[PDB]
């Protein structure tokens, strides 16, 4: 309820060190996957793909992208239980929209073939606007993926799962490591999940945010 | 875990709110704390939030949903509280120092070396976005979308109906509140309330790609 959600938002923090001996149970792993798969997205575009690494070898592959100037994020990836790599589509076309329309049809979203056509016209409008008017389709799809990351950070907290969102990685190295670009995807945020180690210095520091008077305008 | 999954599954985009039901003050205070506490790259918090709960407040916002975006009008007027997520239009050295000072007042830095450290680290990412990738506004809006994501789930966890809206005239909404001159721009509207019994999307099932399609387990 309100107590538990405000508590989950205040108690979560960006874990800097995970307990390498503790692993997430299948029940929490399955809840994490369902949560991100069910995420909302503009016109239900779901322009994403997720790599979920639980093996030591799989996490080592992801950690190749956190070397040199990004080495400070390496241990978070290697010591965590599960590492989720959020990927966004690099482009979107008519063929993707029709696949999406068909999956919605098979899920019983439309009463008539007319309501199906309506959803397609409405979606094609927002999509073509971003592709050709604002010319920011790739950034717009990345925004949907960040919204999803948001659901996972709060959701993980509510399940007593420690997490840390990571942008400090070489996306070119990570993309090449999983052939994402060739598949029409690019990595944008890495989120390791697990349990913080007691030595994690960031777990004892207070959370800092702008004051309410600064970020809100009530009318 | 079971209740947060049920949250993700039971929430949906409300197409009609009950104008007579209002959120309890305990949940509004929660909504506000939730979005203020959201994470962001380098704690950038590149946002501002308009929380409209009066008929006037909502009507002003509703000016942004007219013509081709009229289908979202009833949503903004009939909800209890409407949250307009705004993103910074630009980010400069002064904002980073301001942010550093707020972190310092909150006790994040044991010594000046940690304060200088955090500033050097955040300056690197911000300067990279402003001058190397040249995508600063997009980067900042992505942090804002991350925040919207916490509200959609959080709302659901509090059994609150909430619909994210992109179909509005940002120019009209921004001009209505003088946002651009103040260094902000509206990106997502999220009305919060309780759906009405005359809601068609509340009875339809939720469609998403399958697990085999969106996941790669390694
Ligand atoms: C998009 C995004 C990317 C981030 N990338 C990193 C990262 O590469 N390394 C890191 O240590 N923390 C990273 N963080 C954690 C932020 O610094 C953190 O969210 C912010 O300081 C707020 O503190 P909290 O997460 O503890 O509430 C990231 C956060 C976000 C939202
Ligand atoms: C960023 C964003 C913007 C949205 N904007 C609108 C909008 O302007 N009008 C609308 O009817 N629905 C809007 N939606 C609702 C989406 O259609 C919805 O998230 C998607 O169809 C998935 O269904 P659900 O939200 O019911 O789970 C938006 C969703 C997101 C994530």
């Amino acid at each position: 309820n309100a107590m538990t959600i405000v508590q989950a938002a205040q108690s979560r923090y960006s874990t800097k060190a995970f307990d390498a001996s503790r692993k997430l149970p299948e029940e929490k792993v399955a809840a994490v996957k369902e949560l991100i798969r069910m995420s909302a997205s503009s016109v239900n575009s779901q322009p994403w793909h997720f790599i979920v690494a639980s093996s030591e070898e799989g996490k080592a592959r992801i950690a190749k992208a956190t070397q040199g100037g990004f080495a400070f994020n390496e241990r978070k990836i290697l010591d965590a239980s599960h590492v989720v790599v959020f990927c966004a589509k690099t482009a979107i076309d008519e063929a993707y929209l029709l696949d999406l329309l068909e999956s919605e049809d098979k899920d019983g979203r439309f009463a008539d073939v007319e309501a199906k056509n309506g959803m397609h016209a409405g979606r094609s409008f927002f999509v073509n606007m971003h592709r050709f008017d604002l010319k920011d389709a790739h950034h717009w799809m990345e925004k949907q993926v960040y919204l999803n990351v948001g659901t996972l950070l709060l959701g993980a907290s509510a399940m007593e799962i420690d997490a840390v969102p990571i942008e400090g990685f070489d996306a070119k190295v990570l993309d090449e490591e999983f052939g994402l670009r060739e598949k029409g995807f690019t990595s944008v945020v890495i989120v390791p999940l697990g349990y913080h180690s007691e030595d994690d210095f960031n777990a004892k520091l207070p959370k800092s945010r702008w004051s309410a008077e600064t970020v809100f305008t009530e009318i």
